[PDB]
Formats: structure tokens, sequence, C-alpha cells
């Protein structure tokens, strides 16, 4: 992987983002790569100014130009897809943000969990290619053949993990090159452990555990901080429905293009398209968040914030409101 230069570097920094908050609950992405013409270096700058502003590079020995180059070696690994592209996982990184530092979770963690957060959220789709695990194991690719010959169905998630050592294993890009011993073994373990967590076919098993560890006193504390950590990331990642209700109409438009995509390949491939993937199916979106809201995110914050984060209320009162209003989109048709 080639070295980041000066000009990539010069172009992200003359990024003032001018009129935004990027620590804000209600900052908005796509008002940001309205803004200008090089939204891709704005939602850099964007990852820059939240991992600067946490405190926490600085505090690890990682200099603001090897963040830099780390940001841009991410962004170069994200493909020109529909909803799985770099936007996402800055979202994903200012969602965080806001769940660490609006919702108090950072007094839950260490220093360095917070920042290998911060970083994960960055790596955690790595050349993603707008297709889901299901799509590579139906069709039998060839990275498909690989996860079941090796023993992990977790297709994208251990690509994700492949990608992100790559970046990490130059020192002009290594954000945790600052670190040795037992802490750089917790930030290589805990990033890995994170991203391997976002597979949502294990999304009940990883949200049970933590309910049972967040339940007992006795739990063991490094367990506790791991799982609070693999949670935080899987709240960043379904956290579009958290967001105010016309960002959240956006997300959800880009994973629909995203899926229908997928669904017109698997078309031409002859293999089974569920309705959710069908263009002809023509589902509605306001059927589609309530039943994402009832189903997946209501019952995962609620349960999240009720068993340990109390500070991100806010997460569930907006589902609420995101909820009402699709209902008044049903109610008005
Ligand atoms: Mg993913
Ligand atoms: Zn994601």
């Amino acid at each position: 992987v080639t070295a980041i230069t000066k000009v990539e570097r010069e172009a992200v920094l003359v990024c003032e983002l001018p009129s935004f908050d990027v620590t804000d609950v209600e900052f908005d992405l796509f008002r940001a790569r309205e803004s200008t013409d090089k939204p891709l270096d704005v939602a850099a700058a964007i990852a820059y100014r939240l991992l600067l502003g946490s405190g926490l590079p600085q505090k690890f020995g990682c200099s603001d130009e090897v963040l830099l180059n780390f940001i841009l070696q991410c962004r170069k690994k994200y493909r020109n897809v529909p909803y799985h592209n770099f936007y996402h996982v800055v979202d994903v990184c200012q969602t965080i943000h806001t769940f660490l530092y609006r919702g108090n979770v950072y007094e839950k963690l260490t220093e360095l969990e917070c920042f290998v957060l911060l970083i994960t959220a960055l790596v955690h789709d790595l050349d993603h290619m707008g297709l889901n695990n299901s799509f590579y194991l139906k069709t039998e690719s060839p990275l498909g053949i690989l996860s079941s010959a090796s023993g992990n169905t977790s297709v994208l998630e251990v690509h994700h993990c492949n990608l992100a050592v790559e970046i990490l294993s130059d020192p002009e890009s290594d954000v945790f090159d600052g670190l040795e011993g037992a802490e750089r073994t917790l930030a290589f373990r805990s990033m890995i452990d994170c991203v391997l967590a976002t597979d949502m076919a294990k999304h009940g098993s990883a949200l049970e555990a933590f309910l049972a560890s967040a339940a007992d006193q006795s739990s063991d504390e490094a367990a506790f901080h791991r799982m609070t950590m693999e949670i935080i990331l899987k709240a960043g990642d379904i956290s579009n429905v958290t967001k105010p209700f016309d960002i959240s109409r956006q997300w959800a438009m880009a994973v629909t293009e995203e899926f229908y995509r997928q669904g017109d390949m698997e078309k031409e491939r002859g293999v089974e398209v569920l309705p959710m993937f069908d263009r002809s199916k023509n589902m509605e979106l306001a059927k589609g968040q309530i039943g994402f809201i009832d189903f997946v995110a209501a019952p995962f914050f609620q349960k999240i914030v009720d068993a340990c984060l109390q500070g991100m209320q806010w997460t569930v009162d907006r589902i609420k409101s995101n909820r009402a209003q699709w209902e008044r989109v049903l109610e008005t048709r």
C-alpha cells in the first residue's frame, strides 16, 4: 500500500467545516457532503476533527500526520456504493463520538478503549462491495468458499479486519504505533473483536451477552469493557433510525438502493432474492423503517439504555419520534 502524499493531506487540511458542530447529536453529514464539491475531503476532515477533538491520539503517541495518513488509507479502501462507502464509516465514527461524550459512555471505558472505538469505526467496513455475507455464500463466490472452508461465515467482517491489519502494519499510518506490550495487543484485539461483532447474524447473542454482563456486578471487568465496546460499535452501525427524521430517511434510501443492486445481481445469477432486495416488490420505505424499528432498533436501544447506558436515552426518544413520523406517512397516504 502506497504512502499518503503531502498534497492528499493538504486537501483535507484546507476544509474548515464552517457552521458544523461535528460533536452534536443533530450533526447532518448529508448537509456537510452538499456543502462543497469535495465531499470525500470534508468527510475525512470530519473524522480528523472528531479524533483530534477527543484529545486521544495525542495521549497515545499518535501524531496529527499519522492520524491523517490512517484516515486517508481507510478512505482509499471504500468503494463508490450507495450505503457502505466512506460516508457510512465517518457517520459511525461521529455517532460513536456522541454515544461516548454526549451519552457519557466514555465513563464505562478507558481512554485507550475510547480511542480504539473511534479508530475502529473508520475500518469496520473496509472494501465493502455493497453485497452482504449471504450473497457470497449463496453464489459460492471464492470469498464465500474460503469463509466456508476456513470455518468462519462472517465473510465480510474477517475481510475488513485483514485490510485494517494491512493499514496498521506501516508506521506512517499506524495510530497504535505509540503503544507496546499489553496495550498494543488490547488495541488490536478489541478493534478486531468489535469488527467481528458487527455481523448481524450474531446480533441476538452479542446483545444477550452484554445484558447478562451489565446485570452481573461480579462480571469480569475486562470482559464487560470488551462487550461494551462491541455493543457501542453495533449501536453506531444501526444508529440511522436514532437520527433526525430527514437524515434517517436519506440513509434508508441509500440502504434500499444498495439492497436493490444486490437483488438485481442475485436475479442475473439465478439465486434466492429476498423481498427487501427486489425492486419489483416496491416495498414502502415507511413499513420497512417501522419494521426495523419494532423488531431490531427499538428493543436494542431500549435494552442497552435500561441495562447500563442511561445517558443514551435520547436514542430511544428519537426512535419513538421517527416511528410516529413514519406512522403519519402511512396515515396520510
Ligand atoms: Mg459491516
Ligand atoms: Zn457498517
